């Protein structure tokens, strides 16, 4: 059973500009997803802190960069604070459409795709590099839902059967054809190294 | 009626560490603050996407900066989230005693003070500037409280029966004697436009 959404309008012409836009800089799509899962798992370590038991469901507070060069996907997990099916039907539990709008106005303003994060939005960069995307999650108070799109106006939601999870979100990039550099070991370590050195929690680089 | 806590040893640390290291570039505080008020901003805005009565408190959400020359302070005014009196003991909100460890692992690998705000304690910067700091805060679920710390080890929390602000949190810092450049209006002006450019709410620079 699959849920069918329109993204909001801001939202559909924020994804559209960043695959329609010619910006060689993509790699900062890594350094995006890291920072959002520093901050879920920022958010789950101030939970348990008043409430132990919040981390019932796993108490490693970690994020594991997982490349697969037959399926063609880069998967971002961590065991952060997880998302309800309202955070991740309301736009992944941020504030997109005020996002969006200041990153617009920025972007006339002489600002560049690379400066996405500052407006709240930095999780849209993942389709700098990928044809589709995959967010597992699972949050304490809900179930595990899977949420997918590529792009083109609408996302789905269903609930999610699959490898349950504990808590935290699952971040599946089905890689554009051309972008499989982010597969290489090298270079996604380079990455990691040039942009997420200062992460507070340990990220892990599974090899093939 | 007031009660005074015990800054963890970690926090206490760091903040001696802000108080008595040289460190010349000391503007960083206000953008960190703006920042931390932006973020407070965000999550009001966020929960009210589904629960509009949550704005009830005061819809504007935006940020003031106030000087004052006689009384020696410069206060950030936000009508963000608020915080909880147990939010206020828990640090502020944050996760300061792993925030603080990630931070001065990062100090001895080559970082600066500057850097702060990475590790999720720039709010202890508004200690390279100010002798004390008082911060009164109003969350939906709960009273209206004043923390206050001159540093030293400990902070107070009290119930706060002056002015009632709605929503939100108010920063007054206490200036230290030298460090009255802050309360220009040039000064400020330059700092917000130099560190908090794009930041997506009003910010508003009171005269005298
Ligand atoms: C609370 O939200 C999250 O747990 C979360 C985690 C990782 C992400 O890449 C993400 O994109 C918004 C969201
Ligand atoms: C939710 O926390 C807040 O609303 C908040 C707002 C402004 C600050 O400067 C701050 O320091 C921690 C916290």
């Amino acid at each position: 059973e699959v849920e069918t959404f329109a993204f909001q309008a801001e939202i559909a012409q924020l994804m559209s500009l960043i695959i329609n836009t010619f910006y060689s800089n993509k790699e900062i799509f890594l350094r995006e997803l890291i920072s959002n899962s520093s901050d879920a798992l920022d958010k789950i370590r101030y939970e348990s802190l008043t409430d132990p038991s919040k981390l019932d469901s796993g108490k490693e507070l970690h994020i594991n960069l997982i490349p697969n060069k037959q399926d063609r996907t880069l998967t971002i997990v961590d065991t952060g604070i997880g998302m309800t099916k309202a955070d991740l039907i309301n736009n992944l539990g941020t504030i997109a459409k005020s996002g969006t709008k200041a990153f617009m106005e920025a972007l006339q303003a002489g600002a560049d795709i690379s400066m996405i994060g500052q407006f709240g939005v930095g999780f849209y960069s993942a389709y700098l590099v990928a044809e589709k995307v995959t967010v597992i999650t699972k949050h304490n108070d809900d179930e595990q839902y899977a949420w997918e799109s590529s792009a083109g106006g609408s996302f789905t939601v269903r609930t999610d059967t699959g490898e349950p999870m504990g808590r935290g979100t699952k971040v599946i990039l089905h890689l554009k054809e051309d972008q499989t550099e982010y597969l290489e070991e090298r270079r996604i370590k380079e990455i990691v190294k040039k942009h997420s050195q200062f992460i507070g929690y340990p990220i892990t680089l599974f090899v093939e």
